[PDB]
């Protein structure tokens, strides 16, 4: 599957349908490919928790399912796994991408991968990031 100048953006990011199934993966950026070691065809049609393993924290996995079923945002930090098991910090942002009528449409989701846990200046640095990244691929997915 050849990347869409959408998943050509320099940033590492997802696009789900919530319409579809479990929520599948739909569109994914060469960074995040590059990131998780799969390649396109490998992940989409997936829901994203295939990145999870043993290290996961369930209760922040139920943060972000709560967030889904009730549409808005959320931000956490979880271990997520790449194709050949190396571990890996995630600084998640989630949003819901809306119509001209308010109704959700897409989510999108904006992964920061680091080597621990963040607080204080990296984590609140990570975080302005993460939600510049998600307003900009909010702009570019309301042409999808
Ligand atoms: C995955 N990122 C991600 C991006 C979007 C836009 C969405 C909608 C979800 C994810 N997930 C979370 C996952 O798909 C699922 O929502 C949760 O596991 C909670 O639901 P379940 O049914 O499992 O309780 C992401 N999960 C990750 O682990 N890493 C991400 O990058």
């Amino acid at each position: 599957f050849l990347a869409t100048t959408l998943e050509r953006i320099e940033k590492n990011f997802v696009i789900t349908d919530p319409r579809l199934p479990d929520n599948p993966i739909i569109f994914a950026s060469d960074s995040f490919l590059q990131l998780t070691e799969y390649s396109r065809e490998e992940i989409l049609g997936r829901n994203c928790r295939f990145l999870q393993g043993p290290e996961t924290d369930r209760a922040t996995v139920r943060k972000i399912r709560d967030a889904i079923d009730n549409q808005t945002e959320v931000t956490v930090q979880l271990i997520n796994y790449t194709k050949s098991g190396k571990k890996f910090w995630n600084l998640f942002h989630l949003q819901p991408m809306r119509d001209q009528k308010g109704d959700v449409q897409y989510f999108i989701g904006v992964q920061l991968d680091g080597t621990e846990h963040v607080r204080d200046a990296a984590e609140r640095e990570g975080v302005m990031l993460i939600k510049k990244t998600a307003e900009n691929i909010d702009e570019a997915a309301k042409e999808l």
